[PDB]
């Protein structure tokens, strides 16, 4: 037993990280088969980032202006193209460590592991949620651009995130691996509103089921509620409305614990109205929303990869 | 910016995990050079674990009774020995993925990454502290025994922990890689007291410095205190006494922030007496003690490995 914010084992991704340098700027790239993916802002100076014309900036660059290093190994660039906000550098060597992989665009409220990298070198791994407002609350310093987010399914790495920027509010924005930003963000150093964030209700409920499974039961009450009554409460506390799709995804946790989803909603309701009264749930003094229902099942059933 | 509970990249350790089976029991082993390390309780039945005579149980086992599998690869066992609570299985093949490594016995309050494994297969990575009472609050299910804790320094993996058991209170106990338990625990299914745990004061102070560096400053007050006055407060709230060695380790964080360690102690004092008044620090509603001073420096300076 016990419950931890667990990241995927990072080894398959570690083998794909490289350093990419263009003029003055170095950041991380992702080397899969004979393509290296990195943020297109690798071609910008600090001045350019204020208001970049990426098409005009990229026209000045040739293959030989992209320095790509895998460890101490220099890769030869034989092609470059821009796809949305990412650069694809064709190289003359397929990465021998290329894992089975897919590119996925994740939904808001879904979770993934970030491998924070500097100069092509892995420094740390952590688990986070795509916020409803399409930001992430990460840990990123200079040089971390090009760091990637991912999920693993047995032997398949599903890349979902590439780090592009820190907003002036200190939260993080980036793209899928086709270079499409999550949310309204652009790769420009300008004020950008992220808009109202909300709590991921289905995740909080999943984590309450995890708590019950681990013997943290104090918040279970004598009450039930309705989807509509609960959503009146969710609206007031800036929680995502719960839908029947959410109820359906929680079904297996309901089944094991014998706690009807709407009964757990009444427990959540009472926590939102009353607070935690100085107590904790799975060692947290707030309601945790960075576990999906799928996360809780995996952890509570100890599912592995390779 | 931002601050996350980050684990080490796990790839170097993933390459060392194997499955070990003896009679009915399978768990994880650690394959370094031509030795596989695993918990000696691999030789026990459920009945044996009640009151094992490990010397008498091991005498019944021969090399060929230890089934060791690295992926789909069967390793040949040419030697076995018991060292304290671990078994060392000599195998006829050196692990080609053996990273540079050391065996270390860590101090209470030090942190490390756990790679949770089942049947020799990595499932997840998370960061935790060795509690002052020599337990860890992990996430471990059946089959996770032999999972290891570690730190990385550039290219060197320092193994510090091997998972042996869950106490009836739901916390976790294990050994260094020489098989010596952390704390008073034995590898027997019997009631075992862990004794009073305490909060790791130097870690909480390190995390308050991390908060200030990230712009979370609300808890900074107009007060200072003395080491003795602060330790009167630490005693009352079951915090570890702060020593001048702790003050010295915090020096670099003091220097950058301009906040004298004893001023930060007065902030901590006020938080312990007054509580958080429904506010958060780096997205936590309680005082976090699973970051060392060394952790905060690494993260706040973005230090990498290979
Ligand atoms: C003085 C303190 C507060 C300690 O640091 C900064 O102001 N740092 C930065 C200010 C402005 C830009 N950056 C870098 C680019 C370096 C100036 C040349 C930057 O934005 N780097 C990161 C991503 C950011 C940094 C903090 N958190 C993040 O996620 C990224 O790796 C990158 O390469 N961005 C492209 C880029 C290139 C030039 C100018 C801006 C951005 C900084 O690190
Ligand atoms: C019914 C529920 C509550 C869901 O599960 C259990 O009671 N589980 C277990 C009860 C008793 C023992 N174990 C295993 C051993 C299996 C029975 C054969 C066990 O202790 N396994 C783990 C470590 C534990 C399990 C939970 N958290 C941990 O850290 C370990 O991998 C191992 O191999 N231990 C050696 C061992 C061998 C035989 C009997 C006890 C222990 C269990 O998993
Ligand atoms: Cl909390």
């Amino acid at each position: 037993s016990g419950f931890r914010k667990m990241a995927f084992p990072s080894g398959k991704v570690e083998g794909c990280m490289v350093q990419v340098t263009c003029g003055t700027t170095t950041l991380n790239g992702l080397w899969l088969d004979d393509v290296v993916y990195c943020p297109r802002h690798v071609i910008c100076t600090s001045e350019d980032m204020l208001n970049p014309n990426y098409e005009d900036l990229l026209i000045r660059k040739s293959n030989h202006n992209f320095l790509v290093q895998a460890g101490n190994v220099q890769l030869r660039v034989i092609g470059h193209s821009m796809q949305n906000c990412v650069l694809k550098l064709k190289v003359d060597t397929a990465n021998p460590k290329t894992p089975k992989y897919k590119f996925v665009r994740i939904q808001p409220g879904q979770t993934f592991s970030v491998l924070a990298c500097y100069n092509g070198s892995p420094s740390g791994v952590y688990q986070c949620a795509m916020r409803p407002n399409f930001t992430i609350k990460g840990s990123f310093l200079n040089g971390s651009c090009g760091s990637v987010g991912f999920n693993i399914d047995y032997d398949c790495v599903s890349f979902c995130y590439m780090h592009h920027m820190e907003l002036p509010t200190g939260v993080h924005a980036g793209t899928d691996l086709e270079g499409n930003f999550y949310g309204p963000f652009v790769d420009r150093q300008t004020a950008q509103a992220a808009g109202t964030d909300t709590t991921i209700t289905v995740n909080v409920l999943a984590w309450l089921y995890a708590a019950v499974i681990n013997g943290d039961r104090w918040f279970l009450n004598r009450f039930t509620t309705t989807l509509n009554d609960f959503n009146l409460v969710a609206m007031k506390y800036n929680y995502e409305p719960l839908t029947q799709d959410h109820v359906d995804i929680l079904g297996p946790l309901s089944a094991q614990t014998g706690i009807a989803v709407l009964d757990m909603c009444a427990s959540l309701k009472e926590l939102l109205q009353n607070g935690m009264n100085g107590r904790t749930i799975l060692g947290s003094a707030l309601l945790e929303d960075e576990f999906t229902p799928f996360d809780v099942v995996r952890q509570c059933s100890g599912v592995t990869f390779q």
